[PDB]
C-alpha cells in the first residue's frame, strides 16, 4: 500500500510510488529521479504515463525499458499542464536529473515535493520566489544538527590535489573511485581532468553516463581499462580486497592504488576538518572516505525552509520511527518560531 507523503491531494497523482502496483485513482506517476529506491517496480512492463525529466526519460529507456509512449519528459523551469494540473520541474540540485516538483492545485494550494534535494540559496531565485507554498513534502536525510559536512567545492578541491599529488610523485599509480548509482560524477571527472586521463569504466556504467547529457562526455569517459589511469569500479569492491585483486588485473601497469569512497555524512565529521583527513593504508594500497553530499545539511535544509515558510511540511526520509518523527517536528517548530512565520 502507498504511504499518504507519496500521493498528491486533489489529484491523480503520486510521486515515486512504483513498488505498490497500480495505485487506486492514479492518473499520473511522476519520478523525481533515477535512484532505486525511488523508481522500485518500473521495468519494461509498465503502462501508465510516467511524467520526469528529460534525463530520467533517457535512463528509463535504455536502462529499464520502459517503453517510450509511457515516457513523458518536461522541461525544466516551464510551466507545464499535465491532466489539468498546472506543474513545474526545478533542478534539485541532486544526481543528474533529480528535480523538485511544484503542483499548484485546482483549488488554489501549492504544493512543493522536493524529491531528494541539496538545498541551496539559488533556489530563492527560481521560480519558486513568485508564490506562496502550503504544502512542502522535504527531504530530510539529514535533519539533524551534527549533520554538517563541506562544500562539494571543498571536497572536490581535496580529492584533485591529492590525486594529483600522487601520481606526479608517483607516475604508476593508479586511481580507482567507487560508484553504486548515477550522482557524484564530479568526484571522478574533475580528478580524471587534472591527471590528462580518461575515466576508464564497465560497459554497463559506460552505458549509464551516455544517457546524462554532459557536454564533451565522449572526450571524458572510455569502456578501454588499459588506457585509464582512473578507473571507476562498483562500491563494494573499494576495500583491500577488491582493490588487491584489481591491481592483479592491469598486468603490472601498477604499482599502487589510490582510492575515494564518496559517501555521504560519517562521524568523523563531528571531529575531523576535510583539510585533516587521512586515508586507511595497507602496503600500497590507500582509501580515502571523502564526504560528498547530494543530501542538503542540517544548516542549508533549516535555510532553505525558513526562506520558503511553508505552512504544513510532510518529511519523506525517516518517517519510520516515533523518535526521528518527533525529532524532526522539533526542529520544524524551532524554525517556525525563529523565523516567525
Ligand atoms: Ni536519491
Amino acid at each position: 500500500t502507498c504511504p499518504f507523503y507519496k500521493k498528491i491531494p486533489g489529484t491523480g497523482f503520486t510521486v515515486d510510488a512504483f513498488q505498490y502496483g497500480v495505485v487506486e485513482g492514479c492518473t499520473a506517476y511522476f519520478l523525481t529521479h533515477f535512484h532505486s529506491d525511488h523508481y522500485a517496480g518500473l521495468s519494461k512492463h509498465f503502462t501508465f504515463p510516467v511524467y520526469c525529466s528529460e534525463i530520467t526519460g533517457n535512463l528509463l529507456k535504455n536502462k529499464l525499458h520502459v517503453q517510450e509512449q509511457y515516457i513523458h519528459p518536461l522541461p525544466l523551469d516551464t510551466e507545464c499542464i499535465v491532466n489539468g494540473v498546472k506543474v513545474v520541474l526545478l533542478d534539485a540540485n541532486h544526481c543528474p536529473g533529480a528535480v523538485m516538483i511544484l503542483f499548484y492545485l485546482p483549488n488554489g494550494t501549492v504544493i512543493l515535493h522536493t524529491g531528494d534535494f541539496r538545498a541551496d540559496p539559488s533556489m530563492e531565485r527560481s521560480l519558486l520566489a513568485d508564490q506562496k507554498v502550503h504544502m512542502l513534502y522535504l527531504d530530510t536525510t539529514y535533519c539533524s544538527p551534527e549533520y554538517t559536512f563541506p562544500s562539494q567545492q571543498e571536497v572536490i578541491r581535496f580529492a584533485i590535489n591529492t590525486a594529483f599529488e600522487a601520481v606526479t610523485l608517483n607516475p604508476h599509480a593508479l586511481v580507482v573511485c567507487g560508484t553504486y548509482s548515477i550522482g557524484k560524477e564530479k568526484v571522478f571527472l574533475a580528478i580524471a581532468d587534472v591527471l590528462g586521463s580518461k575515466v576508464g569504466m564497465s560497459q554497463e556504467k559506460y552505458k549509464t553516463l551516455q544517457c546524462l547529457n554532459i557536454p564533451e562526455i565522449n572526450s571524458l569517459i572510455t569502456t578501454d581499462m588499459c588506457s585509464s589511469l582512473v578507473h571507476l569500479l562498483p562500491m563494494m569492491q573499494i576495500n583491500f580486497k577488491g582493490l588487491q585483486s584489481h591491481l592483479k588485473k592491469c598486468g603490472g601497469k601498477y604499482n599502487q592504488i589510490l582510492a575515494f569512497r564518496p559517501t555521504g555524512w560519517t562521524h568523523s565529521n563531528k571531529f575531523t576538518r576535510i583539510a585533516d583527513v587521512i586515508p586507511q593504508t595497507k602496503g600500497n594500497i590507500s582509501i580515502y572516505g571523502i564526504p560528498y553530499s547530494e543530501h542538503s545539511s542540517y544548516l542549508e535544509m533549516k535555510r532553505f525552509v525558513q526562506w520558503l515558510k511553508p505552512q504544513k511540511i510532510i518529511p519523506t526520509v525517516n518517517v519510520g520511527t516515533w523518535k526521528s518523527r518527533s525529532t524532526m517536528e522539533k526542529y520544524f517548530r524551532e524554525w517556525k518560531l525563529e523565523a516567525g512565520y
